């Protein structure tokens, strides 16, 4: 009397979809080939950044799915009431916020959603790697690579397996899918701003700089940002071109001089010798942009959410927020159609694709104003 569902991917989007589906009564199994991140045996926690910005909407999405833990999950998240722009003279300026934004720890949020799933019907399959799907007109046979095979069968499948979605590949045999993938020159380095030693009254904690703002040091074709953490430290990220970075990392002192010159107001609060070490032992990461049409196999057999459907630019686009919104849109559609996945999924591709071609235009307009169009003397160096 209940339909069963396979969810491929236990990242932020995958879990949230598992929650929203248990909550509706479906029989959720959730797979990931990586190990349970909650076990410290796992070295690789698949953590792209230490923390993220979760918008009003992403909170609203997570709310409608798990109204309960939406507050024993979003506890320590820090609300940032605007941006703080840092010019080259270290001068810093508050620009208040249409939609608000909060700093939340990624590994924590990913782990909290996992826990919430144990308090529900959902079975969790870690160490399982989806490798093939056969498409019948009733139940879909999924094959896995543990450890060496295994299979299983399901009324329908959800691909939540990120940017190189195996589920997307399998779907591409069954459907004519417009597909595009682009690799950007954009690279990112993770830096760190330690907590001050003493409690700072004006900031409500051990924060070197204002924790209720998203700190941006906008330069020409590159950028430094910072977001507060609960302990007083800031997760900091450097974004620039692959070519800029690779010309820099050849000379240990070069990187150093680059930093001091472009971000003078961060030497006091950051450990510079280690900042250089971070830049050079920086792990190459492909950044891919992907698009998909449609998001689903006809007759409600399968669907794509998260990066699997639409991997966008870090920072300028908001992946996680969008994946969360995906789930909310999907469920609301399943209700309007009373459980008809075939008529729901179909409308999902219709309306989501409208949304997400406009969304990947506000991530270019955002690339434009903040990063490409930087020429003024306050944000650009003259030797
Ligand atoms: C540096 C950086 C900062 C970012 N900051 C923000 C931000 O502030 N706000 C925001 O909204 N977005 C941000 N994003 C984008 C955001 O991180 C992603 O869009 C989001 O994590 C997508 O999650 P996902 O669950 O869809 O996919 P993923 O995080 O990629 O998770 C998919 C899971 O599927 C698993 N998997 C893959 N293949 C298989 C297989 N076939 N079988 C089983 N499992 C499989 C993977 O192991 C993975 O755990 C940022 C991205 C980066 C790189």
């Amino acid at each position: 009397m209940s339909e069963s569902v396979a969810i491929i991917g236990a990242g932020l989007v995958g879990c949230l979809a598992a929650l929203a589906f248990s909550k509706e009564g479906y029989n959720v199994t959730l797979y990931d080939f990586r190990q349970d991140p909650r076990l410290d045996t796992t070295k690789n926690k698949n953590l792209k950044s230490i923390n993220l910005a979760i918008s009003a909407r992403g909170i609203d999405a997570l709310k409608s799915i798990d109204p309960d833990a939406c507050e024993h999950i979003l506890q320590d998240m820090i609300p940032m009431k605007g941006r703080m722009i840092h010019d080259l003279k270290g001068r810093q300026e508050s620009q208040l916020y249409g939609e608000a934004i909060n700093s939340i720890n990624r590994s924590v949020l990913n782990n909290s959603l996992l826990d919430e799933l144990e308090k529900s019907t959902t079975e969790l399959k870690f160490g399982h790697k989806l490798v093939k799907i056969e498409w019948t007109d009733d139940k879909q046979i999924c094959h896995f690579a543990i450890g060496t095979p295994h299979t299983e069968k399901y009324d329908f499948v959800i691909g939540c397996d990120g940017a190189y979605s195996a589920t997307r590949s399998q779907m591409q045999r069954k459907v004519e899918m417009d597909f595009s993938q682009e690799y950007m020159n954009l690279r990112y380095i993770e830096l760190y701003i330690p907590p001050t030693e003493e409690f700072k009254p004006n900031y409500g904690g051990n924060f070197a700089i204002a924790p209720d703002h998203l700190h941006i040091w906008p330069r020409h074709k590159f950028m430094l940002i910072a977001l507060a953490n609960s302990d007083g430290s800031f997760t900091s990220t450097f974004f620039g071109s692959k070519d800029q970075i690779s010309d820099l990392i050849t000379s240990k002192s070069r990187v150093r001089e680059f930093l001091i010159e472009n971000f003078p107001d961060i030497i006091n609060i950051m450990d510079l010798d280690d900042a250089v070490k971070r830049f050079i032992t920086y792990p190459k990461e492909s950044l891919v942009c992907v698009n998909c049409k449609p998001y689903d196999v006809p007759g409600g057999k399968a669907i794509l959410l998260g990066d699997a459907a639409h991997a966008m630019v870090p920072f300028y686009g908001q992946g996680m927020n969008c994946g969360f919104e995906d789930v909310r849109i999907l469920m609301a559609l399943l209700k309007k159609h009373s459980g008809d996945r075939s008529r729901a999924f179909t409308e999902y591709t219709q309306t989501r694709h409208k949304d997400l071609v406009s969304i990947t235009e506000l991530a270019k307009r955002n690339y434009k104003e903040m990063s490409h169009d930087v020429t003024s003397k306050r944000f650009l160096l003259r030797k």
